[PDB]
This record gives structure tokens, sequence and C-alpha cells, in this order.
């Protein structure tokens, strides 16, 4: 894992450019490999559903 952040769903490393970090919980995923969003990163910090339940 040369890249400081990798996608747990894939962990390619190149996709790190669009890898989104979850502030609600330590979870990283690509905008096109987990959430509807795609090449364009969504505004605000996206959080996986489990974190939403905490709030
Ligand atoms: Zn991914
Ligand atoms: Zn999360």
């Amino acid at each position: 894992a040369v890249d400081l952040y990798v996608c747990l769903l894939c962990g390619s490393g190149n996709d790190e450019d669009r890898l989104l970090l979850c502030d609600g919980c330590d979870d990283s995923y690509h905008t096109f490999c987990l959430i509807p969003p795609l090449h364009d990163v969504p505004k605000g910090d996206w959080r996986c559903p489990k974190c939403l339940a905490q709030e």
C-alpha cells in the first residue's frame, strides 16, 4: 500500500485520486465503487450508512 489511503472495496491505489474518506467512521471507498456519484466527487463528506445511524 504505497499510497497513504487505499480503497478497502478495491485498494487499487490509482483510484486514490477519487478515493473518498469517511469522516463519520474510518472507511475509504471510490466515488464510483460504492456511492452513486462517479468521476465527480460529491460535495460534503460522504459517510457510509452505518455512520449515519450513529447520528
Ligand atoms: Zn473502490
Ligand atoms: Zn463511514
